[PDB]
C-alpha cells in the first residue's frame, strides 16, 4: 500500500502533476509536448502508477513540428492536411485553389516544413481568375483602371451625343464554378433634339426626321421678309439632354 | 430801208440777235426753246428778213415735255424712244427687258408722260431671271438665304466629319443669254485621323487604313500585362482637324 513518486522525466514533455508530488496506485499522469513539439500520432503520452510504487514505461513522443500552415486567400489545405496538426520537419502538404482562383501550372501547390520549423516560401501557385473580356460599347467607352482580374471594377461612359442606358459599372464577381462580370454592358444610344421650331413667314431648309449632336438646321425667309437672330441653329446636348443652340431667326414683315 | 426791225416775239422761245437790233434783208434768225421747253419735231424755228423790211411768219414750236425716261436696271427703252428727247404730255414709250431679266406679262412695259410732266409709276414688268436649282452636296449643305434669282448668293458647308473642297459660295450672274451659277458645287471630303498611336507591350485590335469621325480603335495588352486606361479611343473631328479623343491605354509592367 505505497504511493508513487514523481513521474519519469520525458524530454520535451511536461507532466500535469496537479501540484502533487505523490500519487496513489492506478494514477494516470499525462504529458504535454513542450513548445515547438507535437505529439507523435500513435505514441503513449502518459504513465500509470502500478504496484510496487512503480511508473509504467514511456518513450519520447514529441517531434519538433511546424504550426498549421497560415491561411491563404488564393488556396486552401487539401485533405487531410486541412485537419492535421502534427507537422514534423520534411512534412509536405498540398493546396487546392479557392474561388475564384486558378492554378499556375509552372508553380507547385505544395508547402514544406523546414528544419527551422517553418513552411517553405509561398509562391502564387493559385493566381486570381480573370473575367471575360469586357468587349466594346457602341458609341461608348469602357474604363479598366486595374485590369479585369477577380475583384476588379470597370466603368462605362457614353460618348458626347449619347446617353447611357443600363449599368454604369461592373464588378468581376465570383459565381459558382467560374467568375463573371456583375452588371452587363450598357448601351450608348444616340440623343435626339426635339423637332426644330418652325418660324412665321419662313421655312426649314431640308428638314430631317431627327437631329443629333452637332447637327444644324438652316432657315429661309419667304420672298419679301428679313431675319432677326441667327440664320441657323445647331443641336446641343452636353449632359445629357438634346437642346437647340438658341432660338430660331425671324422673318418680317408685311 | 434794206433793213429789218426786231424779230417777232415767239412764246417760250428766244431768238439769237447776236448783239444787233437791225438786220439786212436775207437775214435768218433762229429761236431756241426756253427752259422746261423742247422744240416740236418738224417745225420751223427760224425767221428770215424779206423785202419791204418784213419778217417771215413763225408759229410756236415749243411744247411742254417730260425728260428722258430714267435709267432702269431691269428694262431698257425700246426704239425709237431710246433716241428721242421730245416727250409731250400723253407720250407713252415701250421698254424691253435687259439681261438677265424677263417680262412679267401681267405688268405693262410702258411708261406715260403725266400732265405734271413726269413718268407714270414704275412697276416690275421686267423681273429677275432665276438660276438653276443649286442641287445638293453629298455630306454637305447649301444655304440659300435670299432665293436663287439673278444676283443672289448661296453658301456651301460641310457636315461634321467632312472637309469642304472647292468653292465655298456661288453667285447667280448673267451668262450671255441667261444667268448662271458663277462657281460649281464644292466637295464635302471626309476628314481622317492621323494613324492611331501604338503602345508598348500592346497592340491595336484590327487596325484600319484610315479612321474617320466617330471611329474608334480598341487596344489589347500582351499576356502578363495589365491594361490601365480607356479600353478604346475614338476619332473626334473638331472644326475641322482630325484628332484622337485622348491618350491610348497602357500596358504594365515593367
Ligand atoms: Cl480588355
Ligand atoms: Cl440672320
Ligand atoms: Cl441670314
Ligand atoms: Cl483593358
Ligand atoms: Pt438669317
Ligand atoms: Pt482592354
Amino acid at each position: 500500500m505505497q504511493d508513487c513518486g514523481l513521474p519519469p522525466d520525458v524530454p520535451n514533455a511536461q507532466p500535469a502533476l496537479e501540484g502533487r508530488t505523490s500519487f496513489p496506485e492506478d494514477t494516470v499522469i499525462t504529458y504535454k509536448c513542450e513548445e515547438s513539439f507535437v505529439k507523435i500520432p500513435g505514441e503513449k503520452d502518459s504513465v500509470i502508477c502500478l504496484k510496487g510504487s512503480q511508473w509504467s514505461d514511456i518513450e519520447e513522443f514529441c517531434n519538433r513540428s511546424c504550426e498549421v500552415p497560415t491561411r491563404l486567400n488564393s488556396a486552401s489545405l487539401k485533405q487531410p492536411y486541412i485537419t492535421q496538426n502534427y507537422f514534423p520537419v520534411g512534412t509536405v502538404v498540398e493546396y487546392e485553389c479557392r474561388p475564384g482562383y486558378r492554378r499556375e501550372p509552372s508553380l507547385s501547390p505544395k508547402l514544406t516544413c523546414l528544419q527551422n520549423l517553418k513552411w517553405s516560401t509561398a509562391v502564387e501557385f493559385c493566381k486570381k481568375k480573370s473575367c471575360p473580356n469586357p468587349g466594346e460599347i457602341r458609341n461608348g467607352q469602357i474604363d479598366v483602371p486595374g485590369g479585369i482580374l477577380f475583384g476588379a471594377t470597370i466603368s462605362f461612359s457614353c460618348n458626347t451625343g449619347y446617353k447611357l442606358f443600363g449599368s454604369t459599372s461592373s464588378f468581376c464577381l465570383i459565381s459558382g464554378s467560374s467568375v463573371q462580370w456583375s452588371d452587363p454592358l450598357p448601351e450608348c444610344r444616340e440623343i435626339y433634339c426635339p423637332a426644330p421650331p418652325q418660324i412665321d413667314n419662313g421655312i426649314i431648309q431640308g428638314e430631317r426626321d431627327h437631329y443629333g449632336y452637332r447637327q444644324s438646321v438652316t432657315y429661309a425667309c419667304n420672298k419679301g421678309f428679313t431675319m432677326i437672330g441667327e440664320h441657323s441653329i445647331y443641336c446641343t446636348v452636353n449632359n445629357d439632354e438634346g437642346e437647340w443652340s438658341g432660338p430660331p431667326p425671324e422673318c418680317r414683315g408685311c
